[PDB]
């Protein structure tokens, strides 16, 4: 007795995954890979970006394609465009911006976290937005921060930036809708990256306390108990994309473990 | 070269689905069956009830069992429960309330839409919560209403009813994930239900207009420009249900084609 | 300086719920800007004392009404004393706090009728009239836990946020006739309840109440509790002739404890 | 009747942007609570009527900066004329509306300086000197578009929400020295420049002002405009001595049109 289980629709169609050898935008490179969807990933770091696509394609049965460049800056977004000009699917994701006090930072500091986490997703939605609408189907998914619903003292950069592109993104999700666009942003609240385990790591150190009890702080404050791992936040990246999901958009998927606390 | 898709890996878990032989609840039943999830549906009309089990039976590989009875009264829930002790899924649905203006209401008119539509939720899930946690597993979805975000002058009765469940659902959420229990809310806006195109008709023939003209007035609202599906909208509910959903509590998922404004 | 005129002097207000607490502070701000005053509350000898206080700072009239507001005669009692309020404001005590497998089909229905139905109900005899003179004012003092739900607090969040959805429905409908709907959710406000209750979970706890009242403030980032003077002056702003434009807020006065954006 | 003493005469207010509108509404109330202004626009002739208006009307002192607040000069400007204000009123003029497919990297950065970064770096300026003296009042005028985003207005959706996630996240840290930071959210308000481009929208479409104005009006379930004098109220309200527990709020001013719960 076998159960036809849930295809998501999109095997063929085409994913600009930015920001993606390593962590979330991995897990969603990989997610959409299952689905059959063919890919170009991005990152800086060559070999680390040329070694996922070779699991990737171990792993799948769709091609993989890498550019190896900096997706904040105009050249780099240019070497994604001309890798991969028409996506089918946009996944927007970047470093984020350091934390502080928003009283040390200076002008250039804002201007950085604006350029890095909001003017990059839009400039690339307004490259490829175009295309899905002329083929009547898009699926644009933003990698935020569950800041954006309760933002940090000291992540302001953060609060803001993405703050400003979750309210544009609100704004354009219902305009192409109805031409078949979706444009809907996740949220995650802690996720067991590497470059978690490394922060966490060089906490612990700093305040000395070994790595398990700091482990143990941050997860006391999750209600789920754990953290969220890359596969099943890109489990829900590859359901927003899917065919079954063309109702769903402007919408700030929190996935967090209930930390946050509010009713909405 | 086939793709794996996606597993929602509930295959031989039991879902309690009410009021589920038409519409949206139909529509989750459906989808859940497909990912090999055994059924207990329950309806007031039972020749209506036991024909889609009929259709549901021939169509997926699971059991369906069905149970005959008003899901809003004690005995009603009783039977459902007979019938359904152990849910790993519980899908809360039942009819919702009349239009109108709560100045024209009698006080009974409030807590008739209070037990369908906010009581009897809670009642199952307090009924059914504590075996799923003891279980390590369970999914609780409650089928609420898009006037949850942004309410409807003449849905008085809703507004109230579906946001005291959804001001409950978000405490209770944060309470239990942590044991592996999600309790997430979908809201539905406009969706291609038989009884919404049987209310349509008759709010053709009241203001004179034909259905075409009333049906293309309702979707100029929309900015999918559409009406939902059920099906679509049962793909959501079987995402939620999915072991890949388990970080994803206390979230109103609002399935409405673009249709609320604002930005959460 | 010309100081801030709310314009509602000769008005009348019907304050449910307020001999004490947050709703006193209500009921002294409005007379203090010159608003006529019914005031509801069950114990008649603290309810009377209460108007005596105030009738005597504010030299308005302060009629009371010694019923249990949500009971129907209770109402009734309260809408005969002041049939033509101008202003309403909803108040009552909160449910018991616990665990909702513990909860009756009854608890909830009391708690529904009591912070849900009763101020509908109350909204319901009374609206029609602020329509028809062109001005109203209704504020319901309901609760931070609306924007934060507590899982002990699983009655309150429910008919709470019922009554938060209604409101909202309500609001947009009855604006434009000029009257406003607004609600006020308070965190944590030192009335003497509030003091009481720590006073008893600290001695109880085997904590002293200054240690017990640290805790709780650490959690709130203004580092003190609300007082009722500022719960009643920010009622008074809505009720003014300034907040015609404004309806179907929910004002949060909780020193940011609540993290969210919005 | 003790009317509404908000407790801030001889505070120091600087309000941006405010010889017109909105935020001359904001300095007109504040003058008329005793606050000592200094008021900030970048035409001169209309920024000297406009202060010596209101010094005449309220006694309190208004001294100008004619200056762009929007660059580091002006910004340079204005907090030379007031260093330690106690109010500080964040205003600018909007940016422009239109499709994002045809705004350069050059349009996003100036509406992110104009309607972001300004009231930020305003904000980092006087915020310590507020601290230190235990008293701040900061409110940023933004827009009802924070709440619902309009598709043609992309560089205020943008700009506006993301100050309104930097203030989320700064109230918090500063409301327990005495400090709030809060947001005014304005729908349609009948500000000059409003009334001006509705007349030049009518009679391009060819429809009359009247016209167009109820064709606005309909959309608004208050029916109306907004005042600046009532906008106005409310910045003085947050500004008040009463206000000391409202932090990161978020207060819509829209007459009911956006129809959100929250
Ligand atoms: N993980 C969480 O708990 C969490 C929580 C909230 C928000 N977020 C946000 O989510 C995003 C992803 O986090 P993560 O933990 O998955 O990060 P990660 O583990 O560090 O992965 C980032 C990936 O993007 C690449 N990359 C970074 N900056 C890039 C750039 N300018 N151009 C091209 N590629 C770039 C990195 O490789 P190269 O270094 O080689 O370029 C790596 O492949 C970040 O913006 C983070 O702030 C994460
Ligand atoms: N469809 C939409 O556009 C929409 C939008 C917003 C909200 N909603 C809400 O979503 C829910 C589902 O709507 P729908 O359009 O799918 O409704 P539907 O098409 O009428 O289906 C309702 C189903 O539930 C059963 N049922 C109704 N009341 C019941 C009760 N007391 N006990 C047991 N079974 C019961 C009905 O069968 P019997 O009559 O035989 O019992 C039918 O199987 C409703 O609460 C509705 O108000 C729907
Ligand atoms: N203070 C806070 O921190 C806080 C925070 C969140 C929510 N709230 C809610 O705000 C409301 C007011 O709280 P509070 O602390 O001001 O309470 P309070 O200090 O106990 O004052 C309650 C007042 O209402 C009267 N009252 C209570 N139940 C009544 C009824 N059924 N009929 C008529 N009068 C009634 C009481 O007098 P009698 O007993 O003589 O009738 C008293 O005058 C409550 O619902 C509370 O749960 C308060
Ligand atoms: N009124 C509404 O319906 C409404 C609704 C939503 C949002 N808003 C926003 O609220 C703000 C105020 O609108 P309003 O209608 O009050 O505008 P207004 O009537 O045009 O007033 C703008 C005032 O700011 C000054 N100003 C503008 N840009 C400046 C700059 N760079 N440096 C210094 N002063 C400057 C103007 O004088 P100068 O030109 O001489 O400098 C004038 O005194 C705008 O950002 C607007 O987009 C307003
Ligand atoms: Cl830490
Ligand atoms: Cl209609
Ligand atoms: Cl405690
Ligand atoms: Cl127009």
């Amino acid at each position: 007795h076998h159960h036809h289980h849930m295809d998501l629709g999109i095997a063929g169609k085409t994913a600009l995954v930015c920001a993606a050898s390593k962590g979330l935008g991995r897990g969603c490179a990989e997610a959409l890979a299952a689905e059959g969807v063919n890919l170009v990933i991005v990152a800086r770091t060559r070999d680390t970006l040329e070694r996922t696509a070779d699991e990737i394609r171990a792993a799948s049965n769709v091609s993989v394609a890498t550019v190896a460049c900096d997706i904040t800056t105009p050249d780099g977004r240019a070497a994604a465009l001309a890798a991969c000009p028409q996506p089918d699917i946009l996944v927007n994701n970047a470093g984020g911006p350091p934390p502080g006090d928003f009283r040390d930072f200076s002008h250039d500091d804002w201007i950085r976290a604006l350029e890095s986490n909001m003017l990059t997703p839009i400039e690339l939605i307004r490259a490829t937005v175009d295309g899905m609408i002329a083929r009547g189907f898009g699926r644009i998914v933003n990698i935020t921060s569950s800041a954006v619903k309760a933002p940090i003292d000291v992540l302001a950069l953060s609060n803001g930036a993405r703050s400003g592109l979750t309210g544009f993104v609100a704004g354009l999700a219902r305009k192409v809708v109805g031409q078949g666009v979706t444009i809907n942003n996740l949220l995650p609240g802690l996720f067991d990256t590497d470059r978690i385990a490394t922060t966490l790591a060089a906490a612990a150190n700093a305040q000395g306390v070994t790595v398990d009890e700091l482990r143990a702080r941050r997860t006391r404050d999750i209600p789920a108990g754990r953290l969220g791992t890359r596969a099943e936040f890109g489990a829900a990246c590859a359901f927003l994309c899917s065919v079954h999901a063309g109702y769903i958009t402007g919408q700030n998927w929190l996935l967090d473990g209930g930390a946050y606390p509010g009713t909405f």
